[PDB]
């Protein structure tokens, strides 16, 4: 295993088909996260954050795209209409304490490059697990039966459109979990169009305060083409 601690540092992992990012981007304290190099299962060895009510970081894994920076031979950016299948797995190590949560964000946008972010576009979060009384951006709009369990549906119109399932009770992990249900809702409520491309699949912790001792691991990202 390798700890990383750079404010932006990475590590491609297994074979180069996904990436870990440290990504403290919304603030200055430190965090460190120590990874494992083929399968990139990793545990927050250090996090300093105490940032209030705005996220501090993101440390994450991601298959596809993230800001240009793409893994190897992902298939992505592809539009989300010639997507037949896209499935994940994930298992999360939840901790007692800290401002949290575990997620999945999916970056969708109307163009191909990447590099500039994702304007324009939307942002679709999967909020699997959580503590200390964080809550989406937006409101609550619904509350929605998809893939096997029960969802909040937030929404908030940014800068590129917010969308954050929220299940209903904690999980602590999915294995083959249909993401492409959760895209077709988020279709069908006007959030995303299908001439939108899907950029990446990333799973991580936004972490407000707080996080050392939370493990993700067992990832994995499918996805199948028409």
């Amino acid at each position: 295993t390798v700890e990383l601690c750079g404010r932006w540092d990475a590590r491609d992992v297994a074979g180069g088909r996904y990436r870990v990012i440290n990504n403290v981007w919304g603030a200055e304290t430190a965090q460190c996260i120590e990874v494992g190099l083929e399968t990139g299962n990793f545990t927050i060895t250090r996090a300093d954050h105490d940032n209030g009510n705005n996220v501090a970081a993101y440390p994450a894994i991601y298959f596809g795209c993230h800001w240009g920076a793409c893994t190897s031979n992902s298939g992505l950016p592809r539009r989300v209409q010639e997507l037949s299948d896209v499935r994940t797995s994930w298992t999360l190590t939840p901790i007692t304490t800290g401002r949290w949560n575990a997620a999945y964000d999916i970056w969708f946008s109307p163009v191909t490059n990447s590099g500039n972010g994702y304007s324009g576009g939307a942002e679709l979060m999967i909020w699997l697990n959580w503590n200390g009384g964080v809550m989406p951006g937006g409101s609550r709009v619904a509350t929605v039966e998809l893939a096997g369990a029960t969802w909040e549906v937030w929404y908030a119109d940014w800068d590129w459109n917010y969308i954050a399932y929220r299940r209903t009770t904690p999980t602590t992990s999915v294995s083959e979990l249909d993401l492409k249900a959760f895209i077709d809702d988020a279709v069908a409520r006007g959030y995303i169009r299908p001439e939108w491309y899907l950029h990446a699949v990333e799973t991580g912790f936004e972490l407000w305060e707080g996080g050392a001792g939370l493990r993700s691991a067992d990832f994995s990202v499918t996805v199948q083409k028409l």
